[PDB]
């Protein structure tokens, strides 16, 4: 059962959680947004070929957007985003508002959602997203990753 | 020269640049406060034998707190705090301005200097800290960190 | 661009070199051998599923074994084996000509091909064989391992 | 308390178990030989800083050699040596004859000890040796190895 270092779920305790696992990199991830983020998923590296990864959709009409990004050359060096209560759909518990992915590369993925609630930050100085895990229910409530060298 | 996952930098750009160095795992954590970081030292487990790191002292009249863990049954599962410029210490640059460690037993060694600032929050769900980078220069203008299973 | 622990290429240099590259775990291997181990190709599990890895087969009429783990609670523990020319397969270079695996959980899979050669032994206390290496021509010319926490 | 890859321990169960746990790097090898391996000492490279552990050593009027490695820039990308039991120092248990160090320089430090016995191969082609673990009474009895990346 090898292992990989995870780290948080930023986001708020709604929800059913999902795990996507651990991959060899990433290639394109694909996600919904309006005010909020809703759809989100990922098409990762698998030793070199693309795997599907597993999807996660919020059928609210938000609008869509594909990241694809330049692997294995560049790749992601920042996650950093915004998470607090969503009234549009009455829920009281926190929600990620706002996402913002950047690249060693120097591209800035701007600011997908509101950027309203408390900020969350993930820089890294050396290692890599291997994998995202998270909950989905009507949108991304939470959402968190899995990293390796 | 193994690495290990690296991740953050928070805090800013200011002071001179310190990496303490990857180690076994952490076991006495000793900072400075009053209204931001000042001094931060750590002794860690070198392989089950204290090993003293570095000291980043600050020269201000701060407050000492020690931070002690039951190592090995005790680790952090979490660090979280506020990086905002310092107007006494007069710096335009963000400083980290309060230092808080949840632990893994159940103890939280509460806020340390003031909860003003831009947020951050790391919560490591899977994997260990083992040691920290830095940049210190009159406080500490920002801390990282080293991680590992 | 993940990376992994790799160690050895225990064989010769002739055929043609693979690399399948590395999972969450093993789960069941499968290999034809008379004198030599001619076809090597392995189930691998990807995130609690099973993943058929790339099938690396060899046209000599070898008879065949399939090698079923109780994957996660048993693991293999040790790789060994034999490595030496063939004068039937009419050939001058190194091939692998027996491989005996061991798993934590007692079961040994007896040696297959025949233990002629210079010996190889790989014992683990404490990793996990995440993955397979190697180079396949008419026979497996080479072995090599790909390991992790 | 960090894991890491421990691979083998070849040789046999005679003498009292040591382990030196796990550091950054390996600048330098110290061993005596004679018709075996009898002391084995080395000094580790802990965080850029020459750091020595344990010292090992077999009373044995065995001749002394240091093995230097010009750390960052070479490493040793390679072990292997001959393990058997020993008669004229009576011992019936396998114990390490001869010890070949190869470095991704090219530098081979040539057979040390003689070379009778089974004989073992560690070959590396991607990770780190990071720290040393074996048996040791007045001779080396096994030895083993840390790996990270």
């Amino acid at each position: 059962a090898s292992q990989t270092i995870t780290v948080g779920s930023w986001g708020g305790p709604g929800g059913n959680g999902w795990d996507e696992g651990s991959y060899t990199g990433i290639r394109q991830i694909e996600l919904s947004y309006k005010e909020a983020i809703g759809s989100f998923s990922v098409i990762y590296d698998l030793n070199g070929d693309p795997f599907s990864g597993p999807k996660h959709t919020s059928k609210l009409p938000y609008k869509n957007v594909k990241i694809e990004l330049k692997f294995p050359d560049e790749f992601l060096e920042s996650v950093s985003g915004y998470t607090g209560p969503f009234s549009a759909l009455a829920t009281p518990t926190p929600v990620v508002r706002s996402l913002t992915f950047k690249t060693n590369k120097g591209r800035t993925f701007g600011p997908y959602g509101d950027e309203e609630g408390t900020y969350f930050n993930l820089p890294i100085e050396n290692g890599l997203i291997v994998g995202f895990k998270g909950r989905t229910g009507d949108l991304l409530d939470a959402i968190g990753i899995h990293m390796s060298l």
